């Protein structure tokens, strides 16, 4: 009667399934998979790519990049919405092979810096590369590169250190706002009375209210289906996309509804 | 015309001036000097520290705990209220003289790792020796030793980190609530519309809220001169102490009225 | 046709068979499993621990700790051969749950610091949760708890940082000389040309010496089949064990073969 | 009687003398001060910085690579010969303000990740701000940038983790060989019997014969007089500069006879 072994992250195939790269505003693109959001921002100074997807995207990430003619040592900045593997999976491996830095705030670093491990709900089971964050950044500090800036807009609930990235982009010259907020969703979690996130409820209520009050003409999260994005059928991946206050109070029904079933 | 020299983190000679270990309640001692508090809390399983002053005190703190009876190997816990050298600075020594554990929040917790370097408002003018936090605590959060357990409050804004610590404790027999909470100053902060810390006057304000509601009975400030407290009197030093409310109020007025003067 | 999924470290049976604890001096036992070692020294002034096996052995390290009489708190030190996670696994996991401190040279602190990740050889194939070195050790310095001494012979090879431990326990009041010293293999390495280590070759004759000239009248290895331990055979265990020349030799004549092998 | 102030490190004048880039190869230049080395190599691809001097002379390295037409954002890689405050000061700053990364061994990286707090020899006394290492080299790897290599070569002695940068460079066509070698002094060290480095002399040794064998037409140091440079005398400064049998016999002989005065 031995000890078991370990299991690995598996996740579903759609996560992984490849795809091109799909434009979302004059100077956004959307990099990842069908089910994993990887934002690409080309400006005049470089490249910002917002989270990675799993461990395992890193060579995918950068076949993209080179399709839309960004050397690696052009992507400048890295920024996370959360530090889980499904999302900050390739920052290690991309930190070394493209020379970028990279930005979050303090439970962000702090979770990236030891990979994964001693989540607050997942324990060690989910893990990645450890990477170190280059540059600690303040709820609303703004990161500039290229002369485009993204306000950080910090959402705990999710992960103490689940930021929201809001910047100003165009559309034919038109003018555009995106925001990618982070997941509002709390798998698994123990909400009431958690002894390693005391004040989870708080912070969750707090996120709502954030989310619903960021200035978004077009809203992205980290899984498209979140967000009613399909990335799949190319020009009509926004038709369905949610506002900020339908992905809001969405997340909110369902944490409540979760929050009273965990009572009984 | 050479570059400047380097300047040293010169304090007053009452911040050096080491006095003897003072009681506060049953197990509770101060062992730091006059002008500085470091908090000694001896259990039934071994001792906790809360802050430790400049970093030349390590020595002082070390001779304290012997004449109360606490071998280096017994110091079991670090605690901090906040990571500005004249209150982590002997930090790192303690680490590897006794064989402690340090537990602070993400915030406190990346300030230690840089040694105070790039601060948010005073840059690299006041560093001391990294040290690496072991535990990462959140808000509300409990910690236990030896029967005693301490509850963290985060109070953000003198640093980020800034976290009040409470206990009850006993006065022979009888209970006392203490209450340890960080230094609500603002020493040449710019307060309005500062790029790395864009949110300060609203983590003040809600940090103001919190001290008032901190379960007290006696409370102490890392400058014992901040709370009327006065270490060299001996049985007399917490005559003039002020409560939570006295003490959150009066530094209220004092931010309301740099606020003010800022504006002009 | 998706990317593919995250493979998990998978071991034989053997290494996760939990055992008894085996005793080797009067103050030296064997905690760990039947394929993997974890040493045990108690002395008067607390416990040291030398590797830990796989990740999850951290309950099994805990429980024989209890059978000894080790409480948590009494944990002092973790000592490390090599940072792979077959030897440094539950080494994050030990550190939270007992206080203790880490020695390590700075290449092992460097590999531990990344959880094995990013390996000059597996990559991120073999990957474990993040520990940090409280403690960096030249080679030849003495680690002392208890009265008892440990040195540190550095013997890069198989890890960079892979270390040999010595101390002198006793048998019965008669002393005893005890070398617990690292794996001298290369499994699956490109030995010639290497250019993540180009001195390896260097480094793994420069090692073989070292073996062969540690003072050791009972040698012990991270795996016991490679010094001809066997843990399940109780009293028995140290028969057929090798000497330091014997096992130097025999692993120079497999790297040899193995060198001429890879000119093919 | 209260307990001392804080000290500075203060150096010579001479060392903080802002000086114009002086060439030393067609893709090298001398951007430090007069008494302080700081080569940059510009390439196709980007610029490299070996060593920056005392922590305040971040501005200065700026501004000289403003005259050579470096942007900040073309800084691609840092190299360091070792970590002491005199010639890693501005690490950290030049990383928050270039977006550069550092490479270095492990001995370099875990001293310049406590800002050369915890020294063998001198302590706490000089410390600078604290940086982390992005790339791990080992003795003997190639570092390529913009189509120039630079290959490490071990030789601890002066620090653990000292290291002599090599590369091939040209003079209108004729190629150069540039050697960059550190520091082989021991400045009151305790040679024999040191605890916190037991193989002092032997790695002092073995470095003095590794610099004589490095391939070099052309040597400096990160103290110019060290190597008999002088870059206030502009074209001139390289005339009665010394080979690299030259430098190691010298510093060997100061060495044995500090070591002879050791022993009284
Ligand atoms: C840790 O990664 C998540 N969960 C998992 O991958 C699996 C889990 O559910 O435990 C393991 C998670 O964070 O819960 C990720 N996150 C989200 C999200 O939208 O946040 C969705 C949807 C589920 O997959
Ligand atoms: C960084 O250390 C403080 N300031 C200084 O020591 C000096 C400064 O004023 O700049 C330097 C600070 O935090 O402002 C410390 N803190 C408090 C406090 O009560 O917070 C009081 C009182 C002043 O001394
Ligand atoms: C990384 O862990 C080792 N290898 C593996 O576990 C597997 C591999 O062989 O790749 C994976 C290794 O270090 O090679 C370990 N180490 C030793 C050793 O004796 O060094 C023996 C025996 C094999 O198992
Ligand atoms: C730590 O900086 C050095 N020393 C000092 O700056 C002062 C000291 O001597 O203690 C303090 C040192 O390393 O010894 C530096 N290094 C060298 C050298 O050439 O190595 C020379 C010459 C002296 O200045
Ligand atoms: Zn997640
Ligand atoms: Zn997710
Ligand atoms: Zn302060
Ligand atoms: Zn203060
Ligand atoms: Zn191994
Ligand atoms: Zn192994
Ligand atoms: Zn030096
Ligand atoms: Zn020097």
């Amino acid at each position: 009667a031995p000890l078991p072994q370990l299991r690995a992250y598996t996740v579903d195939a759609s996560w992984l399934q490849p795809m091109a790269p799909l434009q979302v505003a004059d100077h956004t693109w959307q990099i990842g998979t069908e089910d994993l959001t990887a934002l690409l921002v080309q400006t005049a100074e470089g490249a910002v790519l917002l989270d990675g997807g799993m461990p395992q995207m890193a060579g995918h990430l950068l076949d993209n990049m080179k399709l839309r003619g960004v050397a690696p040592q052009d992507l400048r900045l890295i920024l996370l919405s959360h530090a889980h593997a499904d999302h900050a999976g390739p920052v290690a491996e991309l930190k070394r092979r493209t020379g970028a830095h990279v930005a979050a705030n303090a439970e962000t670093a702090v979770l990236l810096a030891r990979g994964g491990s001693n989540d607050l709900h997942f324990g060690d089971g989910i893990t990645y590369p450890p990477a170190s964050a280059d540059r600690i950044i303040m709820d609303g500090e703004v990161v500039t590169v290229g002369g485009i800036a993204f306000t950080a807009h910090f959402m705990p609930g999710h992960t103490p250190g689940s930021t929201a990235w809001t910047w100003t982009d165009t559309r034919d010259g038109k003018p555009v706002r995106i925001a990618y907020a982070d997941s509002l969703s709390a798998p698994g979690y123990q909400l009431k009375g958690n002894p390693r996130y005391p004040r989870l409820i708080e912070d969750y209520k707090r996120s709502f209210a954030t989310v619903r009050a960021l200035p978004c003409d077009l809203l992205l999260t980290p899984h498209p289906g979140a967000s009613n994005w399909n990335y799949a059928v190319g020009s009509k991946a926004s038709a369905e996309a949610l506002t900020c206050n339908a992905y809001a109070d969405a997340a909110e029904k369902k944490f409540d509804a979760q929050l009273a079933r965990e009572t009984a």
